[PDB]
């Protein structure tokens, strides 16, 4: 043989390239060079390829892989195929059960490292030293939908990483909103039944617009604080990258002496808080279910590696009751004005897998798997997450030995006397398998708890009660934290939390159901609850209009750490742009253009009517990376149209849908030269428009004023000109 | 308890109504006079719920379904709580491996009914009389993306029929396009994964539109048949009832009298052939991911039943 | 804690030992310098214990053992505890489906070396040279009863022998006796459920003397070959270690040249071929269910390393058609006076598994995987054969990556476009999952066939005819097999058979089937159909008396091969012997019988009233290794009794019946001096009699005479006076 | 649930309650019992609630557990009664 190209074009460079510079690769052979403890103790189970002779898994070389065996080369196929059944057979047990609730996402390895020691509070031997570098494993996700469903829906995200410690794995297992829809793990089924496609005909998918997911919220107030999260822009994150990440539930940290510390977990973007618009966000999921998954493998791959900063917002064991919710209510958040999340390491994503079913869809997170240095609370939700992950890993995997799946095994030792179960590879030389042995000395031994390296026992919390199966009354409060939720939200986000309350409630088919959710908006906020009404063409009543507003939560009246925007946090580095060419582009424009971008990171897509090439006025030749149609203004952060011959691209409905697309949703937009001839496309006055970047020629300053348009992410002051652009 | 409306209005009427005036049901409810054999010997399976109590599955009736057993209300989950565990035991174990292929698809009953007997070519009984009629259950469906993938997708459409007659179960397990891509049941898993999201990254979903799989044609010009029709409309048809459906191979007929006629199976759209274009198709994957599944089951609700020669 | 002995006697000494001189233990702990290829190759999956700490799986250490989490040490056990449910789950999931057929097995690692090249007629890699050496793994079996039934039952036996070589799995899988009962792989499960518990009530284990076997004999004569096998001596081998071994199907030898030739592969036992009597057997069932396990276990641990010649009957492709019985019915024999067995190579068993359920448990063999210079025939049991051991293998190890099961791994190179599936080990970094490619330059790459190191294809046999479901009339012929066995052995197996037959078909309860019976084996032969008639209290019919016997097998009214014992081969290294003590020994007769059984590698066994030590007549401590009732004469091939205080155990019941037994079961007895005390136990005249060795002390030929007793396994001339005896 | 290989292992002919038993527990290996309830979830109000959770009482009612009395710390710990 000799398929590939005789150029070398086949294969990418080894080496960090820009978003569809190269084809996309697996890590290992991307960036041989990344390495961490986890990434090298995985050598043993790669396999290469090249150079290599194909065979049967017995190691039998085959001759012909074109072909059946048969009885004359059109007579009937033989049962004594054994090279056909085998790889018919391995191709028709390729599936395995997909994970209950998350199916869907992706994940990357990447290494963690605390800023300074924590032994004053913790004695967990990962955040013992700034030296100490932990690797991980990361897997972020939606919810509701399959592993075949779409990323960019409307839903709670979830943000797993696996801590491959000293003493032992630690997975902090959590979600982008800081609480959860219930209170009880009990619930867990009904809440995920009613979201999750309707029995009857399994629809919809990915999605939470439908009757059962109204029927329970409404039936169910403590769910309404996470809807509004959901139902905020923070359910639709422009990139994983972009997103905040929290454990949610209180747990406890246990230092040396024994004292025990109260703490929520926290994920600081470094890239900044980013989301799409619900518009932007749906036609993505047609135009590319896996555009999340996309950017952060190619995030990666240009050496744009999420980062993210672990924060702790910690409250000693005497100020237990000093809120006006519960701690252990994992349907409310510690706000940071009452609690400030204290920053303590930092965590990079930067090196993809080399097999996504090896390393991703069979890695299994636990929130149950914790190191000495931590412990568990009676938070009821996160009660009963400690029993369902070790149980539904055992159909999932195939067995008590999951463990032994590379990507879920420690790297620190591990030796019990647990033996046996499907798929075992450990082969134990022990002469004993139970304790108290005599035969093997009673190694593997015990270990007393102790300042590092001991063994695990839970802090002495005391308990005292009844047994009972009752819902404590200190949770009892559903509305004030969805108030200071939506009062800390700037006015167009509380506008796409209408937007989204009155798009999914439109899909409800039972028109009662929307008028009890909107009687729970009634008991939030009037303002909310009227707006939403009048899209639904409802009215509330007298009694709705006086219903008293909840208290504020210790007394705050807004949080500017809830919002997305208030405070400005935005990175441009790893955004990328559009740039609509033409047949003959002022190729000055072009060069202003992409030195500036690429001084700022900021990537670029050359894209034209069709592929091939253009060339430039000078007779610079400028390769297409796709069309108007293929890479639709969704897929990037802003829009360049530079000069040249507009003529050729004036008249191209496809031209015109980009920029007003784009437009819509609050995009920045550059016109350089006759680009300017687009304005009236999008119906821009000849003075100008802020959010319009146009200027005679691409200059310094105009290259400038789109890079601060792009750091603010989206022109929110446009949304009220929107309403009238046909798009 | 008193949690539906006192107007009755959370209930479906049980009468054929069209698409969007009553929320859809679970067809034995929807349609309760609507019978076949087979639907009938499901019976001793189906499970009620009306005015039943709630139970664990050992049939213990539980008093509060709101709550885990703990030492105190805000204290510690116990773990003789065995309704809690046997509720997320189940609940963790809900779900089965996909289909290898066509994971994504649509099902619902019916009946076959042949116009004549056919016993001058074939014996098989349930093309033996024009009385004889045979309940079937068909499922459609994408080839390619995983059970949650999107409906209106390009792709070769399956088109599966389970008749369930008398001398035995007959599938007729077809596609949408008279031909398939490949000519040896051996090259399978490889046409398979080259059309299958690519194995580092898992991208992308439900599409041939990337490299491996115009990798594997180009190599393999016996796939340009399919591919034809594949790039053509017919690989997005506007609905499940307006596709044609073949079972592809050449299968053989077997008369009493031993004789063997070579055969190839066709299904016929009484509704006729209709397709949607490529850029309502795609845009449609994102608006209503669950399109064909929705009019196919919207449809039979309505009355306007899926019908196939 | 710290729990072991201080002498450090909990421990054995890793050096040959004979049986029960110390504790068994792993493979490697053992014998640590016994390795081979496989052994080598399996050390990145051995896990050790001693100076470890106790973890859970996910590598967190335990402090507390021996308790659950509970609230108040008398209170109820917590949800939180994941250290106990991470225990309980995997002890909770130990389990796998046992082989559906040959559950019952004991296995060992070895290698095998060819006596030289076959290059000639064989392109096979592992018999090219005799200096190449392949890595084997052997399982031995019962067939019908499970994992949990006992060793010694009447039954075939199971040989299965995996070979490690340079291009591929090679599982030669056989069992211990030419033939089997069946023709076609159709009537598998109808057989194998005949033969295994009755559905009602799942009675009985591990027999075939019951209903539903005999039934399904008598309505198909095709079985009575293999019958006549497992009715004969055949079926109660004394150990793995003297039965041999055949593959029974014609298989094909593919050399460079491309010529095909026909062979049976064939296992001779280098210890010799032994067996037990019935009554021991059945015995042994119930005093040691594990008696051939452990035997095989403490041979290998000793050094009496259990070694097979593998042999080679060679049919030339011409000579098909010229014997009176086809080739590929696999349930007749090649007589060996016909076509001679040439010696191959040499297999010797030297180590034992580290962990039984890993290795063990977990091996899958499958006759489907040859290695190119081998292919397979149509003999229509083995066609079927090759679809099911892949099938079976799905469910049983849980998917389809079993290969990937550490036993179960090639030692050779194996890479293909195979992903997925349940417990997926390796990661695969090809770039493509497909072929042909050009994105990996297509590799790995077919390999086309050639003398060494080629691509398998196979050998292209002309077939041709209808499809049809139709047994070949040259199978049709069902007694002249059955007829040829039955005259190749000596009269005391013939009886022994006879009396198989007797006992089964006395547990049979419908009359009519041992009617059945006793009219089909009066188509073999009359004097043992009346023989079985009278046991069953049944006359034959004048017809039945007059039935014509069926053809010799091509001329031959007999062939010596088909007797366990017609043509000497003892062997009695690795034998033991009873030594039945008394509390004041001579010890004069101890040192000259220990000495002559330890130069021959013959092993024993002190046996006493008690446990604890006996002090001979000059203050020899004599360490008691089990008591007369607890190691019973049906453990060992020889009794000897020293003199000494012999009064100490003249009237002790379990002394004499231990010679009662030993007497029975035709195994050879040595009385020293007044150790003569006994004979009036077991009836011995004055004189004495051929198979009692006796004299005033243990020097001279007093053990030179028991040797050769020894050598020739038992005394066959004593069945006439062991009729009657109360035993 | 490896044994009987599921959760549906009360489906088994022999593992079959003779009372009944109704709730939102769904598919699963092996899913025999097709529901026809449109909820999937309680509350619910698609379904009027059904089937409903039922209190404790002398006869026919549904399970409360004991309310024993717990106080003590969270401990691996051996009673020293049992000793
Ligand atoms: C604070 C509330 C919760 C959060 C933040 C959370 C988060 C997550 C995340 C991030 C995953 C995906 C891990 C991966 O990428 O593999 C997941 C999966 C899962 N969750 Fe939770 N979850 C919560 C509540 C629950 C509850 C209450 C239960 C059941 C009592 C539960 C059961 C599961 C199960 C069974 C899976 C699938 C695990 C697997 O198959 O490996 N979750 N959850
Ligand atoms: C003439 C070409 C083919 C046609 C028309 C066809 C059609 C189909 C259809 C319609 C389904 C979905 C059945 C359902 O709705 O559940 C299906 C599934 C499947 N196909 Fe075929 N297919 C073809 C070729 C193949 C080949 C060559 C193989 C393997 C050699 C194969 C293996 C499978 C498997 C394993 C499934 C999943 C079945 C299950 O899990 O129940 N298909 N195919
Ligand atoms: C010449 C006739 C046969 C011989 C010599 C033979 C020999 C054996 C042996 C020695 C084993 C046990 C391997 C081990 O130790 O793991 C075995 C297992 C087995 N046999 Fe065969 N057998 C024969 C006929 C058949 C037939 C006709 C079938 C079905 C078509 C069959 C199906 C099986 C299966 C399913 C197993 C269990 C394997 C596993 O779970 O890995 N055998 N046989």
């Amino acid at each position: 043989d000799s398929l590939a190209p005789e150029d070398g074009s086949h294969r990418p460079a080894a080496e960090p390239t820009p978003p569809g510079a190269q084809p996309t690769a697996p890590g290992s052979l991307k960036a041989p060079d990344t390495r961490n403890e986890k990434l090298n103790s995985l050598e043993d189970v790669r396999k290469g390829s090249e150079n290599y002779a194909l065979t049967t898994n017995q190691g039998v070389r085959i001759a012909d892989d074109q072909n059946s065996l048969r009885a004359g080369s059109r007579g009937p196929t033989l049962l004594e195929d054994f090279i056909l059944r085998e790889k018919i057979t391995h191709f028709d047990h390729e599936r395995i059960p997909e994970r209950i609730v998350h199916a869907r996402g992706s994940a990357a390895h990447g290494y963690f490292q605390p800023y300074k020691s924590l032994s004053d509070i913790t004695k967990a031997d990962f955040l013992s030293d700034p030296n100490k570098i932990t690797p991980v494993f990361v897997r972020f996700s939606t919810v509701q939908g399959g592993a075949g469903s779409a990323d960019t829906v409307r839903s709670i995200r979830g943000f797993a990483t696996k801590f491959y410690t000293e003493e032992g794995i630690f997975d902090l297992v959590g979600n982008n909103t800081p609480i959860f829809f219930i209170q009880d793990a009990h619930k867990f089924p009904d809440f995920v039944h009613a979201v999750k496609p309707e029995p009857h005909w399994a629809i919809p998918q990915g999605q939470s617009a439908h009757d059962t997911f109204w029927d329970y919220v409404s039936l169910q107030p403590e769910t309404l604080h996470n809807v509004m999260w959901a139902m905020s822009d923070r359910g639709i994150p422009r990139s994983y990258r972009t997103m905040e990440g929290f454990g949610i539930h209180t747990f406890r940290l246990i230092n040396a002496e024994g004292k025990a510390t109260f703490v929520r977990f926290h994920w600081k973007p470094l890239a900044g808080k980013a989301s799409l618009v619900w518009d932007e966000a749906q036609k993505l999921t047609g135009r590319d279910p896996d555009f999340h998954r996309r950017e952060l493998w190619e995030a990666i791959e240009a050496g744009d590696f999420p980062e993210y900063e672990l924060g702790f917002q910690l409250i000693p064991e005497e100020d237990e009751f000093k809120f006006d919710f519960d701690l252990l209510d994992p349907t409310k958040l510690i706000p940071e004005e009452l609690v400030p999340v204290q920053r303590v390491g930092k965590m990079v994503l930067n090196r993809n897998p080399d097999n996504f079913f090896a390393e991703n869809e069979q890695a299994a997170f636990h929130p149950g798997h914790i190191v000495p240095g931590l412990d568990f609370t009676n938070d009821p939700l996160l009660q009963g997450r400690l029993f369902s992950y070790t149980d539904t890993q055992i159909s999932r995997l195939g067995g008590p030995n999951f463990h032994e799946i590379p990507i879920n095994r420690p790297t620190c030792p591990y030796h019990n006397f647990q033996r046996d179960g499907m798929h075992r590879m450990g082969i134990d030389t022990n002469p004993a398998n139970y304790e108290p042995n005599s035969i093997n000395d009673n190694w593997p031994r015990e270990t007393p708890p102790g300042p590092k390296r001991g063994g695990f026992e839970s802090y002495q919390e005391r308990v005292e009660g009844n047994k009972v199966r009752e819902r404590s009354p200190s949770f009892g409060e559903y509305y004030s934290h969805p108030r200071l939720f939506w009062l800390s939200q700037t006015p167009f986000e509380q506008r796409h939390i209408v937007d989204g309350f009155s798009f999914e409630l439109s899909k409800v088919v039972r028109p009662y159901i929307r008028e009890r959710v909107v009687d729970q908006l009634a008991h939030i906020d009037l303002t909310l609850a009227q707006a939403v009404a009048k899209n639904l063409g409802i009215e509330l009543t007298d009694d709705q209009l006086n219903i008293t507003p909840p208290p504020d939560v210790n007394g705050l009246k807004k949080d500017p750490s809830l919002s997305l925007y208030a405070i400005p946090d935005g990175d441009v580095k790893g955004r990328v742009v559009a740039i609509l060419l033409n047949d003959e582009v002022r190729s000055a424009d072009l060069l202003a253009i992409l030195k500036a971008l690429k001084a700022k990171g900021v990537h670029a897509k050359l894209l034209y009517s069709r592929m091939g090439e253009v060339t430039a006025d000078d007779g610079t030749v400028l390769p297409i990376a796709a069309t108007f149609a293929g890479a639709p203004s969704l897929t990037v952060d802003a829009v360049i149209v530079p000069c040249g011959n507009i003529a050729d691209i004036a008249d191209n409905g496809d031209a015109n849908y980009y920029l007003m697309e784009a437009y819509k949703h609050l995009k920045p937009i550059a016109l350089a030269g006759d680009a300017r001839k687009f304005k009236a496309t999008i119906k821009i006055a000849d003075q100008g428009e802020e959010g319009i970047v146009e200027a005679d020629s691409a200059d310094g300053s105009f290259m400038d004023e789109l890079l601060t348009l792009m750091a603010a992410h989206r022109v929110w002051s446009r949304i009220p000109k929107i309403d009238k652009i046909p798009a």
